[PDB]
């Protein structure tokens, strides 16, 4: 249907804006202005409009008449998610008010905020609404509502108007918000709920143990939120697998749509609050496209994610994850839903229905389970932070694989407990080595492989395309020549051509195919055909690749939106690290990324059978913070169990399972024997409580025995033998214990190690052979979470014996203390383990007190040849571990060159950064660069002999991440976190790939924002038999300290940096003293230049010498350019020179340069330039000129470069920046830089200096004239929605406020006032202009604030100190206000631009300028030289000055910023500032911008006769006596209602009055509307000026001298669009007045009463009933209007 395609078009227009990044807090402001009502229903109504936006309802005050006018603007300040605001509704609803009764409903229109947010201009511009009654929508429209609604986000601005009458304010059929093609039909989404499964326990579970099934302790129901309405299903009592089967009939109207269906399962509770199970969403644009199709979805499961499944009686701290906020860390069950979009049948009361039985029969084919086998090979778990407890890894997909719900059979889906060992430098790692732990588990999910094959293939397409675009971007960035770019682009387009002929998998023959599957396959086929055809067109058409790069970037995002799959029913694989018995960290791998497909490798996942690197996160961290818990590399292979034999091609190594059998003995009389075993069996298990036998273990199907039963005492020796490192810092801990409140003493375990038990003293430590000590003494560590003495404290509570956590402070309840000691380094076995007690912890050697022993009696099982490595899935405790038969030796070199924009984490505004370079089980620390935020380490970090297991091609495909953690070194305390950069090294395996690695700026991520960048690269060379294939060692500037080699280091060249040290502004006090003697230091590339010291900053705010010069070596590449460092030093007594300010400038590309390169006043001028005033009282025809209205700031006009062309803006900072934001702005340095290369030898002369034409740096007194014109759409600061604004201007030490001349009760104030001050630039450059709300009995509110750099106005080359007008006048209201004549300004710009001095001709009609010649006739054409013009030479010299790109005479619209919403408009201030420095003379006469007074007007009407008025029903006399009397008034002046005398003996509508009405009113002919001033009520503080259009509403009325007043009709005349009357009453008939809703609208003949002053004719009055208009009669008028003097010329009576 036609409604289907336009709904799909609306949903795709929704789709192309649902891609902005959703900040969870975001301030928003919505301006809803109502303007004018038209054709409102009813008779003699009193219309009112109530607008409800986001729960806040505003209210315009009462008007009367069926065509009202309000012109009141409403503000809505909300704070919510930006995606949530586009689903909220704006409900503007019209009532008919009454004096003594409640308001009755008269109309309604609901439009969502989304439509006014995708609308161009970020808003809608005065569109008309189709008001309809919500319960009476079948009877047609009830009126029209001209509204203009706005959306202002953070950083957004509103657009200006454009002339407001040419296609606006009339013939409203061309100005609908929704045209006639958009129906008002309902859209009904049949959002069906079928069932749910695996819902976690949310009940107390103690009442069920009384009964003498425990997983079913939840009472779920579905709550669905959609456009604010909430529908809840029935409650299923005590069932974790509920069977709701209920349709939910969501309903919206076509004007107001909602995108985000929110499904939230809640656990119903009888007493307490309803718990949250999980929250998943439907996005309607993701399930729709535009040929196109409606939203369709399901039947498919949606997985819920949230809090961990462990039930606690206490409130779970991760319950915020259950509401959909955050990503969610654990599987919360899943719900089977369906969606269908219908457009008819609008079900009013059956919101909840049962599912029909045929739909239950259909849904069974989407519920079929398939067996899935998942394996995970844990390769390396490094970057650990503690050693206190053993670490386990659990793999679970869905509810399958949870190791805590022990009510069912455990699936053996977790590793065993591995205790980390120190890597020698900073971190820890689990010592897996050649024995990787393998986790195998079996789940059951629906076979939805027809979706995930397509998802994986299009994702592989997008990844190949992204790799080729990264190669092409490196090609264009590196200036690689054109033939290589042509070859790479041809390879790229060949990749696109070869890829996009891929056919999507067929939906035929598969039970799980939905309607959305067919529509998605059709859309994907159409998109792939379009991409393939456009690629085969462009491969033969296009030649330039930079033009096609933009289309290719669109193709990449098109491929990204093609991989979106809302029907991904496979839950994510969640890997949990369990330290002890507690959940610690999580990672969610999507199941499609590891799912195996038989359709090919592209249809399989990206990391299917490959060792991916994942960083775990803490359960409520949005990003990685100071501590990453563990970096985990794991080879995850998920697949169907029917094709699990294909796992053999992905498996590496040999999988190995061990049977274990334990025999115990004891010692008496010097001989070991079987006596004395009490409580533990002779043959038993690992715990000794369960008796086992050697014959109890037999291999299952697919396994076989390898070897014989052997003793295994070699577990102690084979734990890597500490041979993986050459430099190692050993660590020995010390432990003490005490009573609570007692004295400290050493414990029985006085010294511990990484084994978690007792060890030898530090004096007894000896090096192994091949090792030696670096230092002969130990030392304690301060760089941890400890106090100044290196001690941390813990508390023990029984029955626990040892602490589980430590803190840095000592309390009276702490019973343990621990200290870490470090020392650096360079370069029996009878088959039994012995312990002191039976069933105790056995040790590798017999101690003095050991009297019991045991041994391990184990046999190896190998997989058979008939099964391969797939036998690990057929075991279903067994332990499966993959053993690698060989090791590969690598060699990693990290070239850490420099860093930029690091955080200031010291009190002296800098840091001491160093880098922990970590790569698997190896780590090394770079040196510390002191007192900088932009270090240059210039260092190479070499990890010789790194053992990485697996084939070298798997390390080529998925290299391990090199993770660098930057830290601010502190001499005391703990070193603070700067950030973390994660990047991959380039991999080399032989000599044919020996290209030089390229340094790249990788981000230093702290929190969720990039706190700087680091220039670093790495390479990982595969070592052969020895180090011969490795490259040579880099040169050393220090022992064991390698320099970055010549190939990797950027090539430096000699280049000059010129610094314009102009001056310092707003220097705040440092150490409670003013900055009296500052200086500037500019450092770049290790070489600094220092300016002269200012003797007094208050007396002279500018440096005496403004030019600085330094020769530095900087890289030739613009990417490799180091940051520019500015430090402001303060010179104080006793030689003290602290740093009081610092800024980092990294965007140095803007600094590179080629060194060899009827009455007329000002409001007539203002209204003519706006364009809304024209062709009505215009003054352009007299030959005058206009001005340039800027819709933004003058510093936001791109023609003037932000007015920083002389010297830019750099804020200075100081001190530690908490919560990784920018530090406090304690000053400002003003200056600019010019960087240009230099010759290497002095034989070539130096390039010329770039700063030669500097102005004088002394302070100058300036006369600042601030002309403030008007304010536009200010934020209301009163309870009535209005404001009483005035102007408060602060300028240095002079503050001028105008509270005595405030403008009462306006949101659009006409200020029109001058505020002249004298300020000394640049000490008082901070011109702050603020608007303030007057309040009589309470505090004032700040409407807005803006800052103008007056020194930018003074010192710019664009002449922004005074805007040049288009004409040079010497009289009138357009008199030249600048101090300097246009000849002098032309001379100034000529000597500024390097042009020679301009020459006046012998007659003044030519001036030579800038190598060209100018004539008077070139600019004076098509203009009238009236009497106010000045000299012709100054005229043409001003005419030259307009073509120079200077600032014209302007009224800039400055944004009013406030702290209430920081980067959002709180109003606007049309104004301008002229700066007049006193050095070049006094300025001219100022402009008079005083607002013009409204001239008096007298409207006179005369009512001659009436005809065919509706007769009365029954009077006192008992006839058809309609006592006709005619009353009429100008609206706005309802207190001046005038009525005629009562006519009598009327039985046919005939009346005779000859009674005259007079209404005076104040009018502006320019703005074409009038003002009436009256108070709001008797207790209002001041009068309000109402700006309404001129019109005249006159109603026929039945007198009823002895009865009640009865209405007859009404008639309206807009005085600018007065309809042409008929010359005779019989020619007057119905519907020459405009009709808008009853029949197909036609424009009426109109003429202005102001232009055509008087005419006589007949006008029809009408009344409306039953939705139709009837003729209520005719009235004879002579409508005349006069001004004041014409009214005084001829007085009139009877009024
Ligand atoms: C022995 C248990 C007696 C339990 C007796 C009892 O009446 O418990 C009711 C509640 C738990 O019930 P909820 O449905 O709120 O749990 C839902 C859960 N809060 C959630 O957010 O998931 O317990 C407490 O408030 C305090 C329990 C303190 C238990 C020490
Ligand atoms: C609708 C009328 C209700 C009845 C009157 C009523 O409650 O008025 C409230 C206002 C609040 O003052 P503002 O108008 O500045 O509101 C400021 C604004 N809220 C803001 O955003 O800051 O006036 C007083 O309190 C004056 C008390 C004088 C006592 C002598
Ligand atoms: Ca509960
Ligand atoms: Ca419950
Ligand atoms: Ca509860
Ligand atoms: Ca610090
Ligand atoms: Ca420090
Ligand atoms: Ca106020
Ligand atoms: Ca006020
Ligand atoms: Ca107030
Ligand atoms: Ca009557
Ligand atoms: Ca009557």
């Amino acid at each position: 249907t036609v409604s289907e395609a336009q709904l799909a078009r609306r949903l795709t227009k929704v789709k192309n804006s649902r891609r902005m990044l959703s900040n969870k807090p975001q301030d928003f402001q919505i301006r809803v202005r109502v303007i004018e009502g038209r054709q409102l229903s009813g008779n003699n109504i009193r219309p009112v409009v109530k607008v409800h936006v986001c729960g806040q309802t505003h209210r315009t005050r009462i008007k009367r008449g069926n065509n009202p006018f309000f012109d009141e603007l409403f503000f809505y300040n909300v704070n919510m998610t930006p995606s949530e605001l586009m689903d909220e509704i704006i409900s503007i609803r019209v009532y008919n008010s009454h004096s003594l009764r409640a308001d009755c409903l008269m109309g309604e229109f609901k439009i969502d905020v989304g439509f006014v947010y995708d609308e161009p201009g970020h808003a809608v511009m005065r569109k008309w609404l189709l008001l309809n009654d919500p319960e009476d929508t079948s009877s047609g429209s009830k009126g029209y509502m001209k509204v203009s609604m706005f959306v202002l986000g953070t950083g957004d601005e509103p657009p200006p108007e454009r002339r407001d009458r040419d296609n606006d304010s009339d013939d409203v059929e061309s100005n609908l918000l929704l045209p006639a093609g958009i129906a008002l039909r309902w859209v009904t989404f049949l959002l069906k709920i079928y069932r749910a499964e695996d819902i976690p326990q949310m009940d107390d579970a103690f009442s069920q143990t009384v009964k003498e099934d425990k997983k079913n302790l939840v009472d779920p129901f579905v709550e669905v939120s959609f456009a604010g309405k909430k529908v809840c299903t029935n409650i299923i009592e005590k069932n974790a697998n509920p069977e709701w089967n209920q349709v939910v009939n969501l309903q919206i109207k076509f004007p107001s749509v909602c995108e985000k269906i929110k499904l939230t399962i809640y656990d119903w509770d009888r007493l307490t609050k309803n718990d949250v199970v999980g929250t998943t969403y439907l996005h309607l644009s993701k399930i729709a496209a535009s040929v196109g199709f409606v939203p369709t979805f399901g039947p498919c499961y949606l997985n819920l994610y949230g809090s961990p499944r462990e039930y606690t009686g206490f409130p779970d701290p991760y319950d915020e994850l259950n509401t959909g906020k955050g990503e969610g860390v654990a599987y919360r069950g899943r719900i089977l839903v369906e969606l269908a979009t219908f457009l008819e049948k609008t079900p009013p009361d059956k919101k909840l229905e049962p599912i029909s039985n045929d739909d239950l029969l259909v849904v069974e084919k989407y519920q079929r389970r398939r067996k899935y086998s998942l394996s995970a090979v844990f390769h390396s778990a490094t970057m650990l932070q503690d050693v206190g407890e053993a670490i386990q890894f659990e793999v679970s997909i869905g509810n399958y694989g949870n190791r805590f719900d022990t009510t069912c059979k455990p699936l053996a889906s977790t590793t065993q407990y591995s205790r980390a060992v120190f890597d020698g430098n900073y971190y820890y790692y689990l010592p897996w080595a050649h024995t990787k732990p393998v986790v195998t588990l079996t789940s059951y999910w629906e076979d939805i492989s027809h979706r995930l094959d397509a998802v994986n293939t299009l994702l592989a397409m997008a990844e190949r395309l992204q790799t080729n675009i990264e190669a092409l971007k490196s090609g264009i960035q590196g200036k690689i020549p054109a033939n290589q770019l042509a070859e790479l682009w041809l390879k790229l387009i060949d990749e696109v051509i070869e890829d996009t002929r891929y056919t999507l998998p067929l939906t035929e023959g598969k039970a799980n195919v939905t309607v959305l599957d067919t529509q998605i396959r059709k859309l994907r086929s159409r998109s792939l055909s379009q991409i393939h055809e456009a690629a085969v067109r462009m491969r033969s058409e296009a030649t330039d690749v930079k033009s096609t790069l933009a289309e290719i970037e669109d193709w990449l995002d098109k491929l990204m939106q093609l991989t979106e799959e809302p029907q991904n029913s496979m839950p994510d694989i969640i890997i949990w690290m369990i330290r002890g018995e507690k959940r610690l960290a999580y990672a969610r791998i999507p199941a499609h990324q590891v799912l195996y497909s038989t359709s090919g490798e592209n249809a399989s996942g990206k990391y299917c059978g490959k060792t991916q690197t994942i960083f775990l996160k803490y359960p409520q961290e949005k990003n990685n913070g100071p501590k990453v818990p563990v970096e985990l590399r794991v080879n995850i292979w998920l697949g169907l169990s029917a094709v699990e034999k294909k796992f053999n091609s992905f498996a590496e190594g040999t999988f190995t399972v061990f049977a274990e059998m334990y025999e115990n003995q004891a010692l008496m009389f010097g001989k070991w024997g079987t006596s004395g075993l009490v409580g533990r069996h002779k043959f038993s298990d690992v715990t000794g409580k369960i008796k086992l036998k050697r014959e109890f273990f037999l291999p299952p199907k697919g396994w076989e025995w390898e070897g014989e039963w052997i003793v295994d005492p070699e577990r102690s020796l084979l734990t890597e033998a500490d041979a993986g490192h050459t430099e190692f810092t050993d660590e020995v801990y010390q432990n003490e214990s005490r009573y609570p409140g007692g004295d400290w003493k050493p414990a029985e375990d006085t010294y511990t190690d990484a084994n978690g038990d007792k060890a030898a003293s530090p004096s007894e430590l000896t090096c192994p052979p091949g090792w030696e000590w670096e230092d002969d003494a130990w030392s304690y560590d301060i760089n941890r979470a400890v106090d100044e003495k290196g001690w941390e404290y813990g508390i023990t509570i029984p029955p626990d014996h040892k602490p589980k956590s430590w803190v840095a402070a000592e309390k009276m309840y702490h019973t343990h203390r621990r200290r870490r000691l470090v020392r650096k380094r360079k370069k029996d076995q009878e088959g039994w383990e012995y312990a002191s007690l039976i069933g105790w912890k056995f040790h590798w050697k017999q101690r003095s007190s050991d009297t019991f022993r045991r041994r391990r009696w184990r046999r190896k099982m190998a997989p058979s040849e008939t099964h391969g490595a797939a036998a690990i899935f057929k075991l279903e405790t067994p332990i499966v571990s993959c053993n690698f038969d060989r090791v590969y030796i690598y060699h990693l070199r990290c070239y850490v060159y420099q860093a930029r924009n690091l955080l200031a984490l010291d009190k002296d505004s800098f840091s001491d950064p160093y880098a922990h370079i970590c790569f698997l089980h190896r780590s090394k620390t770079t040196e510390i660069i002191h007192s900088t935020l932009n270090p240059t380490w210039d260092q190479t970090i070499i990890f010789d002999e790194v053992e990485i297991y697996g084939e070298p091609q798997t390390v080529l495909q998925n290299p391990p991440k090199v993770i660098m953690e930057l830290f601010d070194n502190d001499q005391v305390g703990k070193d603070e976190f700067l950030g973390r950069s994660i990047f991959s090294p380039v991999v080399k395996l032989n000599s044919e790939m020996d290209i030089t690695p390229k340094l790249l700026w990788h981000p230093v991520m702290n929190g969720d924002k990039a706190c700087g960048d680091v220039l670093v690269t790495a390479e990982l060379i595969l070592r052969g038999k020895d180090g011969s294939n490795l490259p040579i060692l880099p040169p050393q500037r220090a022992p064991n300290l390698y320099m970055v080699p010549q190939g990797i280091r950027p090539v430096v060249q000699l280049t000059a940096i010129e610094i314009l040290a102009w001056g310092l502004r707003n220097m705040k006090n440092f150490q409670m003293a003013s900055i009296t003697s500052p200086s500037l230091v500019v450092e770049c590339g290790g070489e600094r230049v220092e300016s002269v010291v200012i003797k007094n900053l208050k007396k002279t705010p500018n440096f005496p010498s403004s030019v600085l010069f330094m020769k530095v070596f900087l890289p030739k590449e613009e990417l490799y350019m180091p940051p520019l460092v500015i430090k402001v030093i303060d010179h104080r007594q006793f030689g003290r020179k602290p740093v009081v300010g610092q800024c980092t400038i990294e965007r140095l590309d803007r600094f590179r340069c080629d060194p060899y390169a009827e009455i007329v006043d000002w409001w007539s001028k203002f209204y003519a330039s706006s364009g809304e005033h024209e062709k009505c009282g215009q003054y352009i025809q007299k030959g005058y000129s206009k001005l340039k209205i800027y819709n933004c700031e003058l510093e936001n006009v791109a023609e003037f470069e932000g007015l920083t062309d002389f010297s830019d803006t750099f804020k200075l900072y100081r001190g530690k920046s908490d919560e990784n934001e920018d530090p406090s702005v304690v000053g400002e340095f003003k200056g600019s830089f010019r960087i240009y290369p230099l010759p290497d030898d002095p034989s070539v002369p130096a390039p010329p200096r770039q700063f030669r034409e500097l102005p004088d740096s002394v302070p100058q007194e300036c006369t600042v004239r601030i002309y403030i014109v008007r304010g536009l759409e200010l934020q209301p600061q009163d309870n009535n929605g209005l404001c009483d604004p005035y102007i408060k201007i602060t300028l240095g030490k002079k503050v001028i406020e105008d509270r005595d001349h405030y403008i009462p009760n306006t949101l659009n104030p006409v200020f029109g006032r001058m505020y002249e001050l004298s300020c000394y630039l640049p000490q008082e450059k901070d011109l702050k202009i603020s608007v303030y709300d007057y309040d009589t009995f309470t505090r004032d509110e700040k409407v807005g604030e803006t800052i103008i750099d007056l020194e930018n106005r003074f010192l710019s080359r664009f002449g922004s100190h005074c805007g040049i007008p288009e004409e040079y006048c010497v009289s009138g209201v357009n008199t030249w206000r600048d101090q300097l004549r246009p000849t002098q300004l032309l001379q100034n710009v000529a000597r500024f631009k390097g042009f020679p001095q301009p020459i006046l001709s012998e007659d003044g009609s030519r001036i030579r300028y800038g190598g060209r010649d100018y004539s008077l006739d070139e600019f004076e054409a098509n203009k009238i030289l009236h009497q106010h013009l000045g000299a012709p030479e100054e005229r043409l010299a001003l005419h030259i000055l307009r073509t120079q790109g200077l600032v014209p005479e302007h009224v800039e619209t400055r944004t009013l910023h406030s702290t209430f919403q920081p980067n959002i408009s709180q109003g606007k201030l049309q104004m301008w500032v002229d700066v007049f420095p006193k050095s070049l003379g006094p300025p001219g006469p100022p402009f008079n911008i005083t607002p013009r007074k409204a001239k008096k007007y007298y409207l006179r009407v005369i009512i001659w006769n009436t005809k065919d008025v509706i007769l009365d029903e029954k009077s006192i006399t008992g006839e058809e006596m309609s006592d006709i009397y005619v009353k009429g008034w100008v609206p706005g002046n309802e207190e001046n209602k005038q009525k005629t005398d009562v006519h009598y003996r009327s039985l046919d509508g005939e009346g005779n009055f000859n009674w005259r009405f007079v209404f005076p009113f104040d009018y502006l002919p320019a703005e074409q509307l009038c003002i009436v001033a009256k108070k709001e009520h008797f207790w209002s503080i001041d009068q309000t000026e109402f700006r309404i259009p001129p019109r005249l509403i006159i109603q026929i009325w039945d007198n009823d001298k002895f009865s009640l007043d009865d209405y007859l009709g009404f008639l309206e005349l807009d005085l600018r669009h007065t309809i042409i009357p008929a010359k005779s009453p019989e020619k007057c008939r119905l519907d020459m007045i405009p009709d808008l809703k009853a029949m197909n609208p036609l424009k009426a003949k109109t003429a202005s009463l102001f232009e055509q002053k008087s005419m006589k004719g007949w006008w029809p009055c009408y009344a409306e009933k039953d939705g139709a208009r009837v003729m209520a009669g005719k009235v004879e008028m002579t409508l005349e209007i006069l001004n004041e003097k014409e009214a005084d010329e001829r007085p009139a009576g009877k009024g």
